[PDB]
């Protein structure tokens, strides 16, 4: 079955309501103030969580060596409470999935869950006109108000929702050295 | 936990999209070719099941002793398919519930699960200002598209869900008795 008590606890510790220029997404917090959001969300330097304003201390929208868009951004947060530390339920590497949860925090859905079936590693996807990489797709009709929303399997957390064509979802993949504690770089 | 599992086979098993004049309803069929639906989705002598347009060979509108709208319309349907039979899953009496999920299938949402928490027999309910009775709540700002939507706990169907008010959602009690094989009356 479908692991919806899984979901449930990283909806309930995990996420927040973000909201930028764009509207509204789920935002997935990671560990300590780090968290993400989709890159087409266009976060300034400052972002509203749970309707608080709040700065952005930081924000490296992820792109691979052929510098084509990951469509994920990290941001972190000036905010007081820490994030659960989740990076240990983040995938290795790339991966197909069976039987996932797409969860979503929003105003408009506080939280839903969403059961998409099997989730293939798709790779290339035009995405409203933007090549993107890395991503993963399921066989659901999602919509517009699920973009950030938690892609799941017991244990794992793969990916967040970022687009559909009407019939598929896609999410951009959440790999696990993405949030490793790293290096000395000039980013911006 | 709430009991998503349960709420899934209910899904699963004994749902259609239906679809009248007033738009789509989440559809809950009980047994044989008999099912539910919100009373306000004004039912007429066919209806739109999973795009399919079927015969409505009976509508009963329910209303108590008060003569007041319980909400409820039971439909017997002109389809091949018999439903599962899940009247031994309605509860006996009114009652209170716990952690309780909220169930959608429409053609936006083919199927998507909200734990609603605590719902509670709230009873008299001006609704959309028809004043109905044996009203359960639930407090979660359920919305437009989510009528007919299955309320669950494990083991039980409780109700289905016909109103907000943008901080409270309200269902209308299923109670055994409704379809009890029965009697011989003029009810039209
Ligand atoms: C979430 C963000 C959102 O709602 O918009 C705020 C500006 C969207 C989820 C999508 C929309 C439809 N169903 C979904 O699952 N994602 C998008 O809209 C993305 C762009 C984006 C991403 C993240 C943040 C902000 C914006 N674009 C698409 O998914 C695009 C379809 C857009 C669309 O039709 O939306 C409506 C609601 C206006 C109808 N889909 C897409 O590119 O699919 C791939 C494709 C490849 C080739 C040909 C056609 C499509
Ligand atoms: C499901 C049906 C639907 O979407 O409309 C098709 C015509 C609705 C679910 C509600 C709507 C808002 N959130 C929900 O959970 N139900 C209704 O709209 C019902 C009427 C109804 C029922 C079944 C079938 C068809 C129609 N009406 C209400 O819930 C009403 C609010 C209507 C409303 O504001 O909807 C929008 C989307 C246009 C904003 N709520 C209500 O009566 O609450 C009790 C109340 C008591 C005292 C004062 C104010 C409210």
């Amino acid at each position: 079955g479908p692991g919806f008590d899984f979901a449930q606890a990283i909806m309930k510790k995990n996420t927040v309501v973000a909201r930028t220029e764009k509207g509204e997404f789920t935002m997935l917090g990671v560990h300590d103030r780090v968290a993400v959001i989709p890159t087409h969300a266009s976060v300034g330097e400052t972002i509203y969580i749970n309707d608080v304003e709040t700065k952005v201390l930081d924000a490296c929208a992820l792109r691979d060596l052929t510098d084509t868009n990951l469509e994920i951004t990290i941001v972190k947060l000036d905010r007081n409470q820490k994030f659960r530390d989740i990076r240990h339920f983040l995938p290795r590497y790339e991966d197909d999935y069976n039987d996932a949860v797409l969860s979503v925090h929003t105003s408009k859905f506080p939280n839903m869950y969403i059961p998409v079936g099997q989730v293939t590693n798709y790779g290339f996807l035009n995405l409203g006109g933007t090549p993107t990489h890395r991503i993963l797709m399921y066989n659901f009709p999602t919509r517009a108000g699920q973009c950030g929303g938690v892609v799941t399997t017991t244990g794992k957390v793969i990916g967040i929702h970022v687009g559909g064509n009407g019939a598929q979802g896609f999410a951009a993949m959440l790999l696990h050295s993405y949030f490793t504690d790293t290096q000395k770089h000039h980013h911006h």
